[PDB]
């Protein structure tokens, strides 16, 4: 019924961020270490999606991954099927430092008190600003303090670009549910709280309206497709966009541009989310080959391999004292804007449960918010029929589940 026995640790990555050498590395690192231990690195697909299906597909029989790569949507959904490892117990026997993880991103992972995966490739959205357009508008240099002072600098931002550009561009139907999370957040609003929906709320349609207003009313944003290379090429005076996307806009980028932290709430009060993914212990491994397969995931994770991983990657170390290893200090000073996507952490807040925990969450909000970019549809109307939908879907494939 378990996949027992000493065969070697099966890795199921999809190498994210092109990371396939730096995962050797660190694989080899785990070998100098635990010279008893060998971990076998299976690619396991092109995307968090393929993985998530190949490991589905593996779920018949045992030959499931000891250690497998699941994403911020996916993780859940095995949770709640039951065939993921609560690692709690198995943290405090191998005495992995818990509390030295990036409090949300081990928070990431927890329901009903338990954890099921360790933080390992996670990114944030990140604010990049175009510093002659900012200069033109005579801005001072830093983000925006507010989501409402920016949509006060927005005119005058579309003013200075001119005919054919934006001030600010939005994330398309790929990852808008992901980046308005934030400004939706620090207006008051929520896709949900806890399993209670609430873009019919006051805040969350207000949110909705300020988004649909600055492409619409003041008509300073445009929906982009590409957002990270319309910005690189000019085409757009400011973007969020994900932290994955800063060595990207830093090699194409022929102009001088800034990387902020998404405007916060009232009081400092944290308004950007997470993403990425994490790793994970299938549930049916013998109890011996889950020990190893935590000593694998503590060890590819800890402040030393997280920075590796992160210097090589362009993903976010996940240990709070990441900062304090030797190579890492050199390479902040030498990238600032490493630097700030780093000092947005502790700064960071849990995803709403609509977009990581309601299956298809994330694609039908997106959806949503970009026919209110695309074509102008009404806020109260769209958010009400979303969640409609939402409730439809939650009730059917989740809540009966959580008994």
């Amino acid at each position: 019924s378990v996949k027992s026995g000493s065969g070697p640790i099966d890795f199921w990555s999809s190498h994210p961020g092109q990371s396939s050498a730096a995962e050797r590395e660190l694989i080899g690192r785990f070998q100098d270490r635990f010279p008893t231990l060998s971990v076998k690195l299976i690619d396991a697909g092109k995307d968090y999606d393929e993985v998530a299906q190949k490991f589905n597909a593996a779920l018949i029989g045992t030959d499931v991954p000891d250690v497998v790569l699941l994403d911020d949507r996916w993780w859940f959904h095995f949770a709640l099927s039951g065939v993921l490892t609560a690692l709690d117990d198995l943290f405090g026997q191998v005495g992995v430092d818990t509390t030295d993880y990036v409090d949300s991103l081990l928070a990431d992972y927890e329901f009903n008190g338990r954890h099921y995966a360790v933080p390992y490739a996670r990114s944030t959205p990140l604010f990049y600003y175009n510093k002659a357009a900012w200069q033109q508008a005579g801005l001072p240099d830093r983000g925006p303090q507010s989501w409402s002072e920016f949509d006060e600098w927005g005119p005058e931002l579309q003013r200075v670009v001119g005919a054919g550009r934006s001030a600010h561009g939005w994330a398309n139907a790929d990852l808008i549910s992901w980046t308005f999370q934030g400004p939706n957040w620090a207006f008051g609003g929520a896709y949900s709280d806890k399993w209670t929906l609430t873009l019919t709320e006051p805040a969350t349609i207000a949110a909705g309206n300020f988004y649909r207003n600055s492409i619409h009313g003041k008509g300073y944003a445009a929906v982009a497709n590409d957002i990270a290379n319309e910005f690189a090429t000019g085409i757009l005076a400011s973007a969020v966009a994900s932290t994955g996307s800063l060595a990207g806009i830093t090699a194409s980028a022929r102009f001088d541009f800034g990387a902020a932290p998404l405007p916060t709430g009232p009081d400092a009060a944290p308004a950007c989310p997470t993403g990425g993914a994490g790793l994970a212990i299938p549930a049916k491994l013998s109890e011996e080959r889950k020990v190893n397969a935590l000593k694998f995931i503590a060890f590819v994770t800890n402040p030393t391999n997280t920075a590796y991983f992160s210097q090589q990657t362009g993903y976010l170390p996940v240990r709070k004292s990441a900062v304090d290893d030797a190579s890492e200090r050199h390479y902040l000073a030498d990238n600032p804007r490493a630097r700030v996507a780093l000092d947005q952490l502790p700064h960071t807040r849990t995803q709403d449960y609509a977009r990581v925990f309601l299956p298809g969450g994330d694609r039908i909000i997106s959806a949503g918010l970009e026919s209110i970019g695309l074509r102008g549809a009404d806020v109260t109307k769209t958010f009400t029929n979303i969640q409609k939908r939402l409730q439809v879907i939650l009730d059917r494939q989740i809540m009966r589940k959580l008994a």
